[PDB]
């Protein structure tokens, strides 16, 4: 799988488990079309979102449903979600890991792009 | 201003200057409507986007045009932009500072909310 | 001041107030010697640690006492402190802002260096 | 192994490979004693630092040699290194992952503590 999402919780020092993640791809008319989705595992990871065949060059949006995550833990958060928007390019390496570190009023994200 | 945006460059260790910022607000029909825009100053700050009168309750999206920033510096970065989505003023009027720290393959953002 | 420290709390979305900060400077014998200390204000800022005259070339360590901060708020955090170590003024005198963003199991830090 | 270190590069969007990491444990006389060390792998990870038998409760310091890493890449960095200082507690879960995200003028670190 060429696309993986990993989510960490900076308050508890743990994987962020059971977080909903929605991936979109931008359509010709400039709208976001649903592409893949799931919930993070006990390791904070979401695998199997797509295949090499389906993950063509394009503009993608990964939406991590952070507000619902903080609410489930009884903590008041700021963001509705975290959105990571990027162009997938075949020149670049094959595997994209989108990592996100969550706090109630802050998030960080990085891309780890490897072969 | 009840809404301020501050952007730092983690590669240079400097304010991120001349970064375009676009703010949108969700309309009743759930579409994003333009609300305000501007560019960061030599201090990395963008003041004067709105007024207490105009900054009513709503769901807002602050997009920071990070790709345009990096490309102007000869870096082909990963993200298209950094996008901060939040409900504002739902518990009464507040002052919001959206701070962002940029690297070519990573960003963070935090909100500082005061009375 | 040529050296300023600013600290934010990523859980509350606020300045981190009353955070103790200790600055050390390496001596010729490679031991850390006390250089300056203070506490962050209601704005999360600590000004006036030193002067241009006293802030000579050297290797400095800014320790931010994050454990004491969190414990005062009922959180048992992971780190003892956040420690920022750098050479200063080696390319001529500069102004340094050390910014830190705190969560109970995570911190970040960035330097903004200006003329 | 109850202690693992993972290091990422926020400029290249890659694991930070061949980074020296030194771990210390605080001695009774309040000095730092060498405990374990290594260099990160091609995956940015350093495994096998210690065993459960040797990793007793105590205060530990993980020092990630970031300056040497940036110099090897021809980039001018700010920090001498990144230091992560923490108390290991047997009440807490068994496995400590120290993760660090590096930029030339900024670093972030989080602890992921799991069973
Ligand atoms: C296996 O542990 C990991 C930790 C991390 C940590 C990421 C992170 C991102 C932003 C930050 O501010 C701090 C850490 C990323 C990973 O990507 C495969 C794996």
């Amino acid at each position: 799988c060429p696309l993986m999402v990993k989510v960490l919780d900076a308050v508890r020092g743990s994987p962020a488990i059971n977080v909903a993640v929605h991936v979109f791809r931008k359509a010709a008319d400039d709208t976001w079309e649903p592409f893949a989705s799931g919930k993070t595992s006990e390791s904070g990871e979401l695998h199997g979102l797509t295949t090499e065949e389906e993950f063509v060059e394009g503009i993608y949006k990964v939406e991590i449903d952070t507000k619902s995550y903080w609410k489930a833990l009884g903590i008041s958060p700021f963001h509705e979600h975290a959105e990571v928007v990027f162009t997938a390019n075949d020149s670049g390496p094959r595997r994209y890991t989108i990592a996100a570190l969550l706090s109630p009023y802050s998030y960080s994200t990085t891309a780890v792009v490897t072969n």
